[PDB]
DNA sequence: CCCTCTGGACCTTCC
DNA sequence: GGAAGGTCCAGAGAGG
């Protein structure tokens, strides 16, 4: 079962969590409040501050298709 | 000694 | 429109 695609937002939240952990390895992390602030941040980002992540998504999009052609 | 699932907010992909 | 299925997850149950 090939993993499902990961949107730019999925990549962004993963990255926000990697970035948050490294500087605060003491991290509580509440499902509801981590989600809210990641998406509150995604709003204040620009079409190309986001680009870094859509690229990661376009890549993982190609990955899915490639694994998909064998399952 | 060492994968899967569940709750749920939020977002994009897909029907 | 809105379901499906991603991201964030600790702890428990299932199994090597």
């Amino acid at each position: 079962k090939p993993r499902g695609k990961m949107s730019s937002y999925a990549f962004f939240v993963q990255t926000c969590r990697e970035e948050h952990k490294k500087k605060h390895p003491d991290a509580s992390v509440n499902f509801s409040e981590f989600s809210k602030k990641c998406s509150e941040r995604w709003k204040t980002m620009s079409a190309k501050e986001k680009g870094k992540f859509e690229d990661m998504a376009k890549a993982d999009k190609a990955r899915y298709e490639r694994e998909m052609k064998t399952y």
